[PDB]
RNA sequence: AGGAGUUGAAGCUUGGUUCAAAGAACGUAUCAAG
């Protein structure tokens, strides 16, 4: 109820470190090998996750409730615009913490208000491992059939989001049935990979002269290149901005 | 004293202009949370 600008939807988190075992069992080398420099390290571990996830939890004022934390399990459920912009700071601390060597893969999840937490968690779990079989560091958007890198996730898809969100916000009356138009055939050109890829160029240079010049040319760039980031970007986008 | 021979011929048969715009995109109830 506090907030008030997206959908009212609660988002889960569930991440755990991969690669964690082998790490933890034999990742110091034997030429410079000591015993309390592996102390330090699952200290540091440990250490890192209490009192970090406590304290970047805490110096902005973010609306989630962590259940339990550790190295091997993270749980969290707030609201998913929080857990969102919450996902890459973790990461993106994590990385700072571990020089980014020890890699991270997580799963966010997204649920009605009034959802059971058994079944929460368990749909979130199986996203995060839909993440880790990828056997590398990714994530899952709401779904295993979306799963990103990282930094894909980040860069591609968070520039591409604030991108869509500076230029839909100066226009006056476009949104958001052109977006709803656009995600029809983008979501349609997985099947159908040619009319529909018509049918864009055809709109996109008929609302040329409304939605910008250079947006509709690069809206038609991105949905050749790389085209299953942009639909995500502004599924997101009307998911952050429904009233 | 009137007879014949032409009864229409050629040209254009639509031209250009916007060719679905804005809205809603599930809401609730058990499940859960307290």
């Amino acid at each position: 109820e506090e907030v008030e600008v997206g959908i009212n939807r609660l988002g889960v988190l569930r991440a755990d470190v991969d690669n964690l075992g082998q790490a933890f069992i034999n990742g110091i080398p034997d030429d410079y090998l000591s015993i309390s420099r592996t102390a330090t390290f699952s200290r540091a571990m440990s250490r890192f996750f209490k009192n970090y996830l406590n304290q970047l939890l805490a110096e902005k004022s973010y609306k989630i409730n962590v259940i339990y934390a550790g190295g091997d399990d993270l749980f969290m459920i707030g609201a998913w615009q929080d857990i969102l912009d919450f996902s890459i700071v973790l990461k993106q601390k994590f990385a700072d913490f571990t020089q980014n060597k020890l890699s991270i893969s997580a799963g966010i999840g997204m649920f009605r208000e009034k959802y059971p937490v058994a079944r929460m968690a368990s749909l979130t779990g199986d996203l995060e491992d839909a993440a880790k079989d990828y056997t590398k560091n990714a994530v899952t958007l709401f779904d295993a059939t979306n799963v990103f890198s990282w930094d894909t996730l980040e860069n591609d898809i968070f520039v591409k989001l604030d991108a869509i969100t500076k230029n839909f916000e100066k226009l006056d009356e476009t949104g958001k049935a052109f977006i709803y138009r656009l995600i029809d055939l983008l979501r349609g050109v997985n099947e159908n990979q040619q009319i529909n890829i018509a049918r864009l160029a055809y709109t996109l240079s008929r609302m040329e002269e409304k939605i910008g010049k250079t947006f509709a040319q690069e809206l038609y760039n991105w949905a050749n290149a790389d085209r299953k980031t942009l639909i995500m970007a502004l599924e997101i986008y009307i998911l952050k901005t429904r009233e």
